[PDB]
């Protein structure tokens, strides 16, 4: 898995392809935040934003918080806003995953604050996110203690942006409806695994 998060200008676009059986979100808009430039986190972008397609945004945020919107009309996000960031997990530790896409924590809520500084003056849309679900693998202790996730909360909240994580202590995987998966402890896929996720509140 070749690291890549420098210039957005340069990444490869996505195509996205809807679907119908999305089903009710809670949310009336949500962001796909598409990490790093690698093209498994490329289609998990594009399947995400094709489960509620009419109201997805996808953009894609590099490591100098530049961004472009590479499909939906950001023009229209109002209300209750989600967030899913996508990328790589890496680099093991006993808390699990400390990077994801190349960023610690508190760099990747640096960037997440650059990246809403300029939308917001770009698109004139001032809607902080109300959630944010980490798309990458086990980005908190197997406990859910510990871990990113919990380093992440907090760094956000330094930065201007206070939300509520969800985030997985577990391998993850999504499919082509969008959906995502997590791996129990023999090692087959499931869904719905609420042992595997925690969501992090205030
Ligand atoms: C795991 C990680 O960070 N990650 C990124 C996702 C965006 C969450 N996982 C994947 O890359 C995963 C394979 C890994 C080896 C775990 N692949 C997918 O999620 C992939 C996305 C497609 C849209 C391209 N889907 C996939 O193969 O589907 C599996 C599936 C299909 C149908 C039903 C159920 C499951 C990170 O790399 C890690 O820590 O693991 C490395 C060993
Ligand atoms: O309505 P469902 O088919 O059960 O979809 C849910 C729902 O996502 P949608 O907004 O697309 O419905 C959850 O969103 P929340 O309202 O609970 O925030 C999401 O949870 P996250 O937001 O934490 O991702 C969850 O995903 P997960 O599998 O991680 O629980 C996902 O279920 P699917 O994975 O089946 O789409
Ligand atoms: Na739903």
């Amino acid at each position: 898995k070749i690291l890549h998060n420098q210039n957005v200008n340069s990444w490869g676009p996505i195509t996205v392809t809807p679907t119908t059986d999305g089903g009710e979100t809670r949310f009336d808009g949500q962001i796909i935040v598409q990490m790093e430039n690698d093209p498994v986190v490329a289609k998990a972008a594009a399947n995400l934003a094709g489960k509620h397609a009419e109201s997805s945004v996808v953009v894609q945020l590099d490591s100098d918080g530049n961004y472009r919107v590479v499909y939906g009309d950001p023009s229209k996000l109002d209300g209750k806003l989600r967030w899913q960031l996508v990328g790589h997990g890496r680099d093991h530790s006993e808390t699990n995953n400390t990077r994801l896409s190349g960023y610690s924590a508190d760099e990747l809520a640096v960037k997440l604050a650059k990246f809403q500084q300029s939308f917001n003056q770009a698109e004139n849309i001032n809607n902080k996110p109300d959630h944010i679900s980490i798309v990458g693998c086990s980005l908190v202790s197997d406990d859910k203690q510990k871990g990113f996730g919990h380093q992440f909360i907090n760094a956000m909240d330094a930065n201007g942006l206070r939300v509520d994580v969800s985030v997985r202590s577990s391998e993850l995987a999504v499919d082509e409806a969008g959906r995502k998966h997590t791996k129990d402890a023999n090692g087959d896929w499931v869904q719905k695994a609420e042992n595997n996720k925690v969501s992090l509140s205030w």
